[PDB]
């Protein structure tokens, strides 16, 4: 009948229910995972039945506002999103994934497709400010939540709209990837802080496809080429394989 809900508020919230958040959405994006390696790999998109293709992230804050983002189980990353009785979805790649988001949010008077993927590349541009000068914690996401719901009512421009979507996938989907960014999240809501990730976040952000590939495609945990992170200074370093990455990111896209 429904998707499976995981519930999070930022009222209140604490280091304790942010963990319990991120925890619960990683059980539901992993109910159909490979857990036989080191590393969960995620359901191959070919295949995989419509009934297992979503989970919904409901989201509410101090106003108790709330809007449900809809999360695609193959990569943990956010598709679309519900305010009251309208869906708004990023424009998908292909036929295919517009089919599976007809799924979504059934129910609902009306659904928008918006021309724009929700890539960084493309947020970071309508929102007119690069990942590194938003902030992000519980203040952004409290904030983000609201400019979401009140985007049904024309309350909220695009600019604000793509800003509050890179607050939602950062301190949802890439927490959910990687503990290191989780715990990143952790720290913030901890001093009640508000800050922009640091080069050792956004660098991990941008490898998560290549890193998924490369630890799959591995010669028993030793990668055919190095792949170059960044320290929190900008430092770079080469990552030669597995080993030194199995604390740092939980799930990866199925590759081969
Ligand atoms: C996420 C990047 C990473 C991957 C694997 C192992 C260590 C790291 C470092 C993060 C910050 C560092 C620093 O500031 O020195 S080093
Ligand atoms: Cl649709
Ligand atoms: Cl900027
Ligand atoms: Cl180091």
């Amino acid at each position: 009948k429904q998707y499976p809900i995981i519930n999070f508020t930022t009222a209140g919230a604490t280091v304790q229910s942010y963990t319990n958040f991120i925890r619960a959405v990683r059980g539901r994006l992993t109910t159909g995972a490979d857990v036989r390696h080191e590393i969960p790999v995620l359901p191959n998109r070919v295949g995989l039945p419509i009934n297992q293709r979503f989970i919904l992230v409901e989201l509410s804050n101090h106003a108790e506002l709330s809007v449900t983002l809809a999360l695609d189980v193959t990569n943990a990353y956010v598709v679309g999103y519900r305010a009251g009785n309208s869906a708004y979805f990023f424009h998908p790649d292909n036929q295919e994934d517009a089919e599976a988001i007809t799924h979504l949010f059934t129910d609902v008077q009306n659904r928008y497709t918006f021309a724009f993927g929700g890539n960084y590349d493309r947020l970071e541009q309508l929102a007119g400010n690069l990942r590194e000068n938003i902030e992000l914690g519980n203040g952004p996401l409290e904030e983000a939540i609201s400019a979401l719901y009140y985007y049904s009512t024309g309350g909220t421009q695009l600019p604000t709209l793509a800003r509050s979507f890179i607050i939602c996938i950062q301190m949802i989907s890439e927490a959910a990837r990687f503990q290191y960014i989780e715990g990143e999240m952790r720290t913030r809501i901890r001093y009640n802080r508000r800050s922009a990730p640091d080069p050792s976040v956004i660098t991990l952000e941008n490898s998560w496809g290549r890193l998924s590939t490369a630890i799959q495609e591995s010669n028993q945990g030793a990668f055919a080429s190095p792949i170059q992170l960044q320290r929190r200074n900008g430092s770079k370093f080469s990552v030669y394989d597995v080993s030194i990455l199995i604390p740092i990111i939980a799930l990866m896209v199925y590759r081969c």
